[PDB]
């Protein structure tokens, strides 16, 4: 699993909106290792790197 | 809770061995605010500030 650091509030490039401390599951990177393709409880979409942490 | 985000080997200052992804739960810090007073599976201990969540 997955958890998230800080809120983000989804803005443009189809991303998802994710809350601090919420557990999702990474799919895959874009490449430059900026956004992350992830699952949560409420849908898919991209989040940027720096907001989730590997450990959990 | 608390999760660990990279490891810590204890050194000096009696602090306390954690590994990434671990579940920690904080009492209270040090003041500057670069220390953190915890307690895992095994014992309790100071852990540095920025090597945990407050997230999870």
């Amino acid at each position: 699993l997955f958890v998230a650091l800080y809120d983000f509030v989804a803005s443009g490039d189809n991303t998802l909106s994710i809350t601090k401390g919420e557990k999702l599951r990474v799919l895959g990177y874009n490449h430059n290792g900026e956004w992350c393709e992830a699952q949560t409880k409420n849908g898919q979409g991209w989040v940027p790197s720096n907001y989730i942490t590997p450990v959990n």
